[PDB]
């Protein structure tokens, strides 16, 4: 089981970190949501499917920077929405193909009260997500773990 | 503070993330107001009522499935109605006693002039509401997150 | 195989015809569509898919009444766009299930320059959607003739 | 009156529909351009021009996958430009040459600015173009419809 980013790094069998750069409205109101799809960004597969089934958690969702102090959020990961960060471990989502499946995984950011001028800075990180994957083969239990950071600056207007 | 289900699951102190499956009207026509009332659902309670304040909002709902694709229509909170999906954090209710208090959330959904037949499959999902939680104490913000199932299939005859 | 539609009528083994009515917009102007998407009507399944492939075309697609003289049309099969009447049979769809699977046929109908007042009637045919059903067993080849009603009256505003 | 493609098909005297793959930028970053131009894919003629005018129009186009949710922009046709997916049909072109020319349509789009990683699949149907052909001679009014997809991936990085 491996994954690996739309135009750049791999994270291997065996787990590991890598960096995500994501793309953020640059302007964003009250009562209003940035999204934050990563599925459109990390993709991964079963390397072994006739004989292994991997099973795939979003075991951590975690808030940094300008997120942590300007934003509320909620994580949508396969279908079900959790709070953001996250209070427990997901259930698992099922790889079985060696081909590439997206990480279903999207943020729902929105800004708090407070929250005026630059809200993100550019090249801030804003997240850390936890991919927890193991297998029904042996007892394989690994961490994939996802520092997103923010491209460009976003400004709640005051 | 914390919440719990109609024969069901609860959410606790710190928020989270359940799943609420609700009867439907097997049969609603164009014209006619399909109602999803939480309010029979989901129940609320102040864990410290003789010395905190906590205060209740929808901070979002967002309209999943044949809901999002097949009907339009309002929530009403407490009294008042909004446009659902919503654009807006409501006002907050407040919870002042340990006895369970509904969370006063209400759907009212109507068919749009062109959906027939089957337009809300069983087990699929079709809202996802956020209450968010402050107090009058600390500095306590938490999300619980109901992710809305519908028990059955809704039928909007031609 | 065979089909059924949502809130009644039954086509069995072997073909043979049914009548579907579908809710219209009650009002659409020039450089609108009209959208009936049987998708939420019409469900088949195959009777022995562990033994037999069935494969499922849209044989022809021909206009009546007032879609016939106020409306231009296409047709989406299977996420493909053709027009409508049609010109040519579909490209096969695979069931390979005992579970229902929706017909996957949508018309999208638009007012020509000369529609005016009703330019269709409550209760009047409007449309065939011819189902042709083969299998990789056998020399079955069956029709499933769909007659497609209007409920409502259809302004077209002058 | 018929159409062809570059190294492909035709939809011959009548309408019809036919699949066109289109290669696009791999890499479009917010803010920038995807032109997919169909005047270098799409040819048409008039059959029997020493006798008959053929008006041509694009009667509506529409977007789909990836075009749809993750792109904005606008439709080319014929030197003016119009919202895509387009609201209502457009200006005639004239055809009246048996000599192939080039259906002026090209769509312009850009990202939305929360895009990021694989906004286009390649395989994928990105667009539906329908050609409304008539001419001054008789009463025929025939659909080309046109199933655009993107041979590449189109990457919009972060
Ligand atoms: C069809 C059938 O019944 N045939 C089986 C054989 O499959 C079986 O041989 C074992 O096959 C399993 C997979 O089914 C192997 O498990 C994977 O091993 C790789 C690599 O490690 C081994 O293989 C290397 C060569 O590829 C060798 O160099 C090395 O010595 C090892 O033997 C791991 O990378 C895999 O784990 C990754 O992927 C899985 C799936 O995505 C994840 O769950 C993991 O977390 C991890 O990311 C697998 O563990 C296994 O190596 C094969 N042999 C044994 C005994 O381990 C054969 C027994 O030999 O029996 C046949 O009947
Ligand atoms: C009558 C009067 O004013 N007397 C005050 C005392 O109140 C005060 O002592 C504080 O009392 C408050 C209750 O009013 C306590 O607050 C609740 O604590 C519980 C449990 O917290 C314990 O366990 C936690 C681990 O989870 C620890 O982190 C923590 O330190 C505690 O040991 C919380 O669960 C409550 O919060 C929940 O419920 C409320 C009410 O529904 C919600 O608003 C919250 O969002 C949350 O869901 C309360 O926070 C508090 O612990 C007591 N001590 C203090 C000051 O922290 C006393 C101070 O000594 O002063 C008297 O005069
Ligand atoms: C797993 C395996 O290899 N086992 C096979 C057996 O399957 C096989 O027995 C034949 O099985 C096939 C299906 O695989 C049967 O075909 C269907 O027949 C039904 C009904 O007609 C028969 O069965 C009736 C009882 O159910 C009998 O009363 C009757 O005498 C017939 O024998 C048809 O309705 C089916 O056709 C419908 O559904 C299919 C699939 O959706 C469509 O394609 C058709 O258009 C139609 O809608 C099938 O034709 C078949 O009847 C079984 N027997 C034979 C010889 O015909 C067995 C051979 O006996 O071999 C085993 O190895
Ligand atoms: C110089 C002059 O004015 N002389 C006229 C003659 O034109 C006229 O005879 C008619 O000539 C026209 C061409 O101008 C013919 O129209 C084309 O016919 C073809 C083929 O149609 C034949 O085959 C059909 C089967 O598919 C039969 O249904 C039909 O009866 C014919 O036998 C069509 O394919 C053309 O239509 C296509 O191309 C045009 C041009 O691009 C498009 O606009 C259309 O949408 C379509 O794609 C034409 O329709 C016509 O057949 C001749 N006869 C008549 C009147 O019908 C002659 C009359 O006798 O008068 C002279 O003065
Ligand atoms: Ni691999
Ligand atoms: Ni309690
Ligand atoms: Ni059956
Ligand atoms: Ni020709």
């Amino acid at each position: 089981f491996a994954c690996k980013t739309a135009n750049g790094t791999a994270i291997p069998i065996g787990g590991g970190s890598a960096n995500v750069y994501v793309n953020l409205a640059p302007v964003v109101n009250v009562g209003q949501n940035l999204v934050v799809d990563l599925s459109t960004q990390i993709f991964c597969h079963n390397d072994y499917p006739e004989t292994i089934t991997d099973y795939v958690t979003l075991q951590r969702g975690s808030a940094y920077g300008g997120v942590l102090s300007n934003f509320s959020g909620t994580v949508k990961y396969s279908g079900s929405s959790y709070p953001f960060p996250t209070t427990s471990e997901t259930p698992r989502v099922v790889y079985n193909s060696r081909t590439d499946k997206p990480w279903p995984v999207a943020l729902y950011l929105t800004p708090v009260s407070s929250a005026g001028g630059v809200a993100i800075k550019a090249g801030s990180l804003i997240a850390v997500l936890i991919l927890r994957q193991t297998n029904n083969y042996n007892s394989d239990d690994f961490q994939f773990v996802w520092n997103i950071y923010a491209n460009n600056d976003v400004v709640v207007p005051t």
